């Protein structure tokens, strides 16, 4: 489909491309050193390493593809987010969709479908009040995920 975004949206996505690239290279810069420190025998290295190279490649080239479907947006121009709202998401790097809805504390669960998550949860508080094509940064343990808000149906 078409892929719709905002000012910070773009940039904060781009920042990350720029971010991930600087990574790929330092990764490559490792691999050739190993493929070089070769008069050795591979798997601990060539494995993790080549794999790691790709991870990022695929990550990268993923974000790239996205930012060309990109259509920018005049701010404040859209449905917002409150409780009714159910929000469809995807993560720019990896594009793994994920759909949830904001709900009063008591009818909150991970059992229902488009998961019913709480307005007083981080992710609640956190995804509260943004628009389609906004890009968010929620807290993971393992650091921090970023999602395109992919239409606030509801």
């Amino acid at each position: 489909r078409e892929v719709k975004l905002t000012k910070a949206g773009y940039e904060r996505l781009m920042k990350q491309l720029e971010q991930e690239r600087e990574r790929l290279q330092e990764a490559t810069k490792i691999l050739q050193e190993l493929m070089e420190s070769s008069d050795d025998y591979d798997d601990s290295g060539l494995e993790a390493a080549k794999q790691e190279k790709a991870r990022i490649e695929a990550r990268i080239d993923s974000l790239e593809d996205v930012l060309s479907r990109a259509v920018i947006l005049e701010e404040g121009t859209g449905e917002v987010i409150g409780l009714g709202s159910v929000v469809e998401l995807e993560d720019p790097a990896t594009g793994e969709r994920l759909s949830v809805q904001v709900v009063s504390p008591a009818e909150a669960s991970v059992l229902e479908n488009p998961m019913k998550i709480s307005d007083a949860s981080p992710m609640g508080k956190a995804l509260l009040g943004h628009r389609v094509g906004d890009v968010l940064s929620l807290d993971t343990p393992k650091g921090k995920k970023e999602f395109r808000v992919v239409a606030i149906h509801g």
